[PDB]
C-alpha cells in the first residue's frame, strides 16, 4: 500500500489482467456472433424479432462502455472496475448457460437479464481492462518499453487468434455439440480469469487519475443555462476547448450508419446462411462460421495495408500514415454500401430461384464489411487523436464507443420501421426468409449508407475550410 | 478510500457481505458430509482410502483457515481476502463440477485439485467475512448494537436452518438428483455471492487492522535459538505474556480427540448408512442425511442449555453462565467415547446379523455427538476469552481452528496405522463392511477418548493450581 518499486509492480499487470479482455473478447463473439442463431430454433422467436432483440445487447455493451471508463476514472479506482465488472458478467454468462438447461413468458425474462447483465460487465470490464493492464509505463522509460509495446503486440496478434477460434470451434461447439458447454465455457473462463487477476493484487500499481471531457464539457453546458437571463481565463480557454469538440460531430454522426452494415452481418446475414447449402463433403459448417470471412477481411486489410502504405506515402507524398485522417472513413462508408447492395444482389439471384421449385454466395458480402470495417476504425480511431487538444487525446475513445452503439440502434429502428410500413401480407424480414421479399431491406440501407457518404463528402469539404482556420 | 460517513457504512456493509458466510458454510457442509459418498460409487475407492482423503481436506479448511486469517490481518486488507478468496472457491467448486461432467490416474489429481483447492478458498473466505461484516462499531454506538447485535443474532439462527437443509435437500439432490447439480449449485451460489459482495464496495469502511499473537509468538522462539550462546519490557511482559499460552496446550490439545469421533461420524458411518434399511414407506432416505441428527444435536442442545442455564447456576452458585470454564469439555470428551462405544455395540446387534444370512440403529451415535459437540465447542470457546490477556483476546480461535484441523488430520493417520496393522487377511475397515471387523475400530476410538479423559482429567486439577498461583 505504500509506493513504487521496480523489485514488486511488475509484468503481472501485463500478464494476469489482460487475461479477462482477452475472456471478455472470446465471450462477444462467441454470444454475440450467435444469439441470433439460439434465438431463432432454441428460444423459438421471429427472424424480425431476433436481430432487433441482438442489435439492442450488443449497442448497450458499447452505451456502457462509455459510462464503464468514466465511472473507473471519476470514481473508486480502474482495478474495482475491472474486479467489479468481470464478476457482474461471470454471474450474468452463468445464468444464461443455466438459461439452457433448467426448464417462454418468465423463460424470456431471465434470459434477457442474462443478456444485458452479460452487456453490463463486459461493458465496465473492457472499459478498464485494458487501460489497467498498460500501467507499465516509468518516466523516460529504463528498458520497459521495450517489453510492454512489444508484450501488447504480442497480445494483440495473439487475441486476433482466439477471435477466429470463438467465430470457428465456439460457434460450432453450441451449433453442433450443445449451447451447455458453448455458454459454460464462456462462463468457466471467466470465473478462472478472474480469480487470476485478483489473485496478482501485489505484483500491480495502481495509479491515481481524473477523466474528462464530460466532467469539463458538463460544466460548461451548466454555464449555458444558468446564463439565459443575460440572452476568465476558462472563458478565454478551457470554453474554446469545448467548442472544438462539437467540431467530430456531422462526422461522427455521418460514420453511425457504418456500424448499421457491421449489425447485418451478425444478425440478419445468418438468417441466410442457415437457409443455403450447409454441407462441405462429410462435416459440415456452422451459420454463424461465415464471420471467418468478415473477421479475416479485417486481418488481411490491417497486414496488406500495414505493407502497402511507405509504397503510397511514396509515390503521392505524405507525413506519417498512408492518408488516414478523414480519406480512410470515407474509404469505409463507399464499401459500407458496396456490401449491402452486393448482399441485394446475391438475394435476388437464389431467392428467385426458390420460388421456380448457397455456401459461397455470402462469402463476398461478409468480406466487403470486413475490408471497409478495418479502415473506418483507424479512421475514426487516428482522427480526434490528431485532431483534439492533448487535454482531451484518449478521451475521445467515447466518439468511437458512441458511433457504434448508435449504428446498432439505428438498425433496430430500421427494422422496426420496416415491419409496420409492409407488413403483414408480404413483409421484407420475413418468419419464413423465402416466402416474403427481404432483398428490399438492404435497397433501403445500402441507399441510406449511400446518400450518406454523400453528405460526409460534403462535411469533409466544409471541415478543411471551418476547421482549418482554428 | 478517504474517511468514514453515516449516511453511507450501514446496514449494506451487513447484508451483502455476510451472504458469502451463509453460501461458505451451505457449500462446506453439502459437499463435505457427502463426497465419502461420492468417492466410494462415484469415483470408485476403498472404504479406508475415501475417509482417510476426506479427513485431511476437511482438516485443511480449518488449517488453512489459520493461515487465512493471519495472512488478511497481516497483509493487504480483509476486503481482498474476501474477494480474492471467494473468487479461489468459485473456481475450485466450479472444476468439482466440470468433474463431475467432462470424462481415474488423471481424473484424480483433477479431484483433489479442485478439492484442496477449494479448501484454500473457504479457509480464507471463512476467516474474515465475519471479522468484516461486523463493521458497524462506533465509539459509544448510538443505536448500532441494537441492530447489528439484533442482525448478527437474526443472522445466526438463519444459517443454522440453512446448515439443516444443507444435509437434508443437498443431499437428496448429490445422491437422487446426480451430483451436477448438488455441486453446480454450490458454485453458482459464489458467483452470485462473490459479485453481490463486490457491488456494495461503497457501504463498506476497511479498518486500520493489525495481525497477531503470531508475529509476536515468533519473536519470542526467533529470541531463544540467537540466547543459545547465554544459555527491556519485552522480557518483562511480552515473554511473560507468550509463556502464558502455553499453559493452555494440555487441554487444546486433549480436545482434538473429539473431533475425532466427528470425523468417524463423517466418513465410516456414512459407508454403515448406505449398507443398512434404507426404505421409509414409499420414497426412500439418503446415506448421507444422517448427518441431520447431529446438526439436531448440536441445535436442540444450545436451545435447551440457554434456558436451562440459570437453573443450574441457581442450584450451584456461579458468576456469568451455568459452569461453561472448563467442567463443560469434560462433559463434552465423556460424550465423545459414549457415541463411538455405542457406533461399537450397534455394529455387532447387525453385522453380526448379516454373516447368519437398520436406520434407527445409526440416530444415537449421531445425537451423543452433536450434544457433547455444543457443550465442549462453546467450553473450549470460552477458555481463552477468560483465560487469555485482552491483547491476544479473540486471537485464541487459532487454538480453536488447530484443534479440529489436527483433530480430523489425526483421524488419517489413526486408519492408516489401523489399516497397515491390521490387514489383509481380516482388516478393520474393509471394501465390503459385511466382512471387514470394524466394531473395534470403534472400541479402539472409544478408548484412546477415554484415555484422553483422564488424561485430561489430571491436567484440570492441575491447570486450577499452576495457572491460580498467579
Amino acid at each position: 500500500r505504500p509506493a513504487d518499486r521496480s523489485k514488486t509492480g511488475g509484468w503481472a499487470s501485463a500478464a494476469m489482467i489482460l487475461c479477462i479482455e482477452a475472456v471478455e473478447r472470446l465471450t462477444t463473439l462467441g454470444i454475440g456472433v450467435n444469439l441470433v442463431t439460439y434465438l431463432t430454433g432454441t428460444m423459438h422467436l421471429g427472424n424480425a424479432t431476433a436481430a432487433n432483440t441482438v442489435t439492442n445487447f450488443l449497442g448497450t455493451s458499447f452505451m456502457l462502455c462509455l459510462l464503464g471508463g468514466f465511472i473507473a476514472d471519476t470514481f473508486l479506482g480502474r482495478y474495482l472496475t475491472i474486479a467489479i465488472f468481470a464478476a457482474i458478467q461471470a454471474t450474468g454468462v452463468s445464468i444464461l448457460t443455466l438459461s439452457t438447461i433448467i426448464p417462454s413468458g418468465i423463460q424470456l425474462t431471465v434470459l434477457y437479464l442474462a443478456l444485458y447483465l452479460t452487456a453490463l460487465g463486459t461493458g465496465g470490464v473492457k472499459a478498464s481492462v485494458s487501460g489497467f493492464g498498460s500501467d507499465q509505463f516509468d518516466e523516460t522509460e529504463p528498458k520497459e518499453r521495450s517489453k510492454m509495446t512489444y508484450f501488447f503486440n504480442r497480445f494483440f496478434f495473439c487475441i486476433n487468434v482466439g477471435s477466429l477460434l470463438a467465430v470457428t470451434v465456439l460457434v460450432y461447439v453450441q451449433d453442433d455439440v450443445g449451447r451447455k458447454w458453448g455458454y459454460g465455457i464462456c462462463a468457466f473462463a471467466i470465473v478462472l480469469a478472474l480469480s487470476v487477476f485478483l489473485a496478482g493484487t501485489n505484483r500491480y500499481r495502481f495509479k491515481k487519475l481524473i477523466g474528462s471531457p464530460m466532467t469539463q464539457v458538463a460544466a460548461v453546458i451548466v454555464a449555458a443555462w444558468r446564463n439565459r437571463k443575460l440572452e476568465t481565463l476558462s472563458t478565454l480557454t478551457d470554453v474554446e476547448e469545448v467548442k472544438q469538440i462539437v467540431r467530430m460531430l456531422p462526422i461522427w454522426a455521418t460514420c453511425i450508419l457504418f456500424w448499421t452494415v457491421h449489425a447485418q452481418l451478425t444478425t440478419l446475414s445468418v438468417a441466410q446462411s442457415e437457409t443455403l447449402d450447409r454441407s462441405i463433403g462429410s462435416f459440415e459448417i456452422p451459420p454463424a462460421s461465415m464471420a471467418v470471412f468478415y473477421v479475416g477481411g479485417l486481418l488481411l486489410t490491417t497486414a496488406v495495408y500495414d505493407r502497402v502504405a511507405i509504397r503510397l506515402c511514396k509515390k503521392l507524398f505524405n507525413y506519417p500514415h498512408g492518408l488516414r485522417p478523414l480519406q480512410r472513413i470515407g474509404l469505409g462508408l463507399f464499401f459500407g454500401s458496396m456490401a449491402m447492395a452486393v448482399a441485394a444482389l446475391v438475394e435476388l439471384k437464389r431467392l428467385r430461384t426458390a420460388h421456380a421449385h448457397g455456401f459461397y454466395l455470402l462469402i463476398p458480402q461478409y468480406l466487403i464489411v470486413g475490408i471497409g470495417e478495418a479502415l473506418i476504425y483507424t479512421g475514426q480511431l487516428d482522427f480526434f487523436l490528431r485532431e483534439c487538444p492533448k487535454g482531451m487525446k484518449g478521451m475521445s475513445t467515447g466518439l468511437l464507443l458512441s458511433t457504434l452503439a448508435l449504428g446498432f440502434f439505428f438498425s433496430s429502428v430500421l427494422v422496426t420501421i420496416v415491419e409496420k410500413f409492409t407488413g403483414k401480407a408480404h413483409p421484407w424480414i420475413a418468419d419464413d426468409l423465402n416466402k416474403g421479399r427481404l432483398y428490399n431491406f438492404y435497397w433501403l440501407v445500402a441507399v441510406l449508407v449511400a446518400l450518406n457518404f454523400l453528405i460526409f463528402l460534403v462535411f469533409s469539404k466544409w471541415y478543411v475550410y471551418k476547421e482549418k482556420r482554428l
